[PDB]
DNA sequence: CCGGAGCGTTCAGCGTTCGTTTATCTCCCCCTGGCACTGTCATCTCCGTCAGACCGTCGCA
């Protein structure tokens, strides 16, 4: 239990469980520039709270492709 | 005026007690072997390095 002071008294010692900054689950779209390609490349990713992640990179060599956990 | 008795010290007969062993008797530890309805493919990893190089590898040309 947390006391009225906001602390956990565990093993006779006073601890605090701080909040954690993380990325919010959802879709995320990014744009980048490659010197070799001389063109812009866009990417999308769907990061969940618990499950696996999937990505979609468009026009690496003017083809759009999917990354299912970056396997093949 | 030596002589004897009492006293001090020092050894040989057998008589008991120790110092160190030995095999037998309980209690425990430790390893190999038995179980007979059937039961025949797990497991979660890993992401918001990072920075570029070194290198071999590999399919396209």
């Amino acid at each position: 239990l947390m006391t009225n002071k906001g602390t956990f008294v565990i093993n006779g010692t006073e601890r605090v469980v701080v909040s954690q900054l993380v990325r919010s689950p959802g879709v995320y779209f990014d744009s980048s520039i490659d010197k070799t390609s001389d063109k812009d490349i866009f990417s999308a990713k769907i990061i969940p709270s618990r499950g696996a992640w999937l990505e979609m990179e468009i026009d690496k060599r003017d083809m759009v492709g999917v990354r299912i956990d970056r396997k093949r």
